[PDB]
């Protein structure tokens, strides 16, 4: 099987659909990656994650380096063996969580205090890559410096420039590890805040280094959908067309559809899992709050067109009861349904692009979802 | 299919093994019933409960009458449909929880305040039977008055006598409901605390009324194993031999083995589910606390002879991590393993009795479990 082979089977406007072939499996694009931060997609066995249609999941360098620890995971046989997921895993590099959850920053990297116990740790391009090697992930993210929003052009520029130096260091560290270079892929992260000239400079620097894929970083950090879409409008075309484009930490269903319309191939977000546990279910007519009294005697499934196992077997009324009672099975069923909904959305996106009817799909989807 | 047909296939001493045939399935005895108090066996889908080997689960009249409500469950199609478990369900009558979790007691019944919101409710033999009819349970428990431990002989006698009057009222209420009388079974509950003469009077009263099965009530309420076993020694032989004998709210694996040696056919307890969520796993070498540091790098499964799906797929080290991190999947995996362990114990009990080697099994089991 190939290390990394991206094929585009069809286009419609800026939208693309295709496949990434890797040693542990094929990833159908556009793809949604369930988030499995602490070596679990919360409340789901791996087999259930797969049954929803997911091809790849996300793990987090920052959380796993603290608990259970990267060298421990490697000693236990790697992340895939540890958690029982044998398909591809993408790991974020830690650079965002170190800033959001922990700190001393310099050109070498970041030192920080753990949010679990205040112990001191270090991340750097070289250490992030080494941790991801120890975990055994299939798609490795370059280590970046995250730019707060809003930022002055000058602060966004200096942060982007450091990120680009760290991208080169990440490339070199990855290429020095034969096992990683032979079996994994490395993605670079474009920065530059909302500024077109900086996004261009960042894209140029990343392409000069060369990566297997390119993430648009620094968005979905408080700017709102209109601004995110404006930035994607000019930023995605700057990236190499022939490699996957990954929008990190996005998003709501309508964010996904609009980002695909702008050339994004891959997504991750905690929304389906987190909001499932908190009682929000996604439906083709928009989200519902299952705890609401209107569902107490509703025998319909969460969504009456959903193909998932939850909607084949249990009612809104039952799941309403479970969530109100604090029952673990409520979190399990809501999470399975939401991840399945996201995967069915991605499938409809892929099919509509392949069939040359994605523009109509997006319009039909919005009209109903927001009615 | 029969409403209720109990067959004893084999005996060894006072131990029996056999089957209870009911309309929704066969119950192999001795049987362990996972507890599904609030219309869920905590952290398990019904299909997973079945996959562990369980033939029947327990629901609770007290909890379900408060949330979601008995008439609501009936309007939604009954408890089996509501929760997605299509095999037999036994429901306790509410008489113990009303005293332990809520109260005004009289000959008519009990009035009490809900533990959820302080609202006022009533239970009586007639209302308990009606609630169990609305739920649709397959085995209905008579409504009893629970005797605290310790109790004077005179207080135990007056409580037992009231329970026997309530047993007759339960019988009559059940027999007045054609649907229930045709499709469900009714069990009576022996009382009398630790006193042989009262246990005899209680057994005689229950047999005169006539029930499909007989529970030994009022034990495992603080008296300890030695005293519980002493009382079982004389109490079980007083019950009709040709009907199932049910020990309610028991227990640890060694409690089960000793109770089977004394003629008990059926058990329920929250221990495997509750202690699973709290990090205690049952093994053939005794319980382990999976959170203990000694398991942090242990690649063995929870138990290296267990047949369950958890022990085929995940290590102690992984489950240790999950429970320490507060992850729902930890509770799911620990609970599945513990319920599977209990079912494998019951299977070994059944096979050993059938094969005339239960005495040796019990000795071998204890020697290892307590080594
Ligand atoms: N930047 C890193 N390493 N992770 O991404 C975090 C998600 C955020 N939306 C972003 O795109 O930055
Ligand atoms: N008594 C009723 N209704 N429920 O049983 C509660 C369990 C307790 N061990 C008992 O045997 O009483
Ligand atoms: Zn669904
Ligand atoms: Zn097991």
């Amino acid at each position: 099987r190939p290390r990394f082979s991206f094929s585009i089977a069809a286009r419609e406007g800026k939208a693309r659909t295709g496949t990434i072939e890797m040693k542990r499996g094929v990833i159908r694009t556009p793809a949604f990656m369930p988030v499995g931060t602490a070596a679990t997609v919360k409340a789901l066995k791996p087999e259930t994650v797969r049954a929803t249609g997911a091809d790849i999941i996300l793990g987090n360098t920052y959380h796993l380096m603290l608990r259970p620890g990267a060298e421990r995971i490697a000693k236990l046989g790697g992340l895939h063996s540890f958690m029982g997921w044998d398909r591809p895993i993408l790991t974020d590099s830690g650079g965002y969580q170190v800033m959001s959850l922990s700190t001393k920053q310099s050109e070498e990297g970041v030192t920080f205090k753990s949010h679990l116990d205040g112990s001191r740790h270090m991340l750097s391009p070289e250490r992030s890559i080494e941790i991801q090697h120890l975990l055994g992930s299939d798609i490795v993210m370059a280590f970046d410096e995250c730019t707060p929003y809003p930022a002055t052009p000058s602060r966004a520029a200096s942060s982007m420039e450091r990120s680009m130096r760290w991208a080169k260091r990440s490339r070199d560290a990855f290429d020095s590890r034969k096992e990683q270079a032979e079996n994994a892929a490395l993605f670079g992260i474009q920065q530059g805040s909302v500024f077109e000239n900086l996004r261009q400079q960042s894209a140029d620097a990343l392409a000069e280094i060369g990566f297997d894929g390119y993430a648009v970083g620094g968005l979905a950090v408080g700017e709102g959908q209109d601004e995110m879409f404006r930035v994607l409008d000019f930023s995605v075309p700057m990236l190499p067309d022939d490699k996957p484009h990954y929008l990190m930490g996005v998003g709501k269903p309508d964010d996904i559809v609009g980002a695909v319309e702008r050339g994004i191939d891959m997504f991750d977000c905690v929304l389906p899992t987190r909001s499932g546990r908190n009682g929000q279910a996604f439906t083709w007519d928009g989200p519902i709050n299952i705890r609401n009294a209107r569902f107490s005697e509703d025998l319909k499934p969460l969504d009456s067109e959903c193909h998932c196992a939850v909607c084949q077997k249990w009612s809104r009324a039952y799941i309403h009861h479970l969530i109100r009672a604090g029952e673990i099975l409520g979190a399990m069923l809501m999470t399975e349904h939401n991840i399945a909904f996201y995967q069915q959305l991605m499938q409809k996106i892929r099919d509509s692009i392949s069939e040359g009817r994605f523009s109509q799909f997006a319009q039909d989807f919005r009209a109903r979802y927001f009615a």
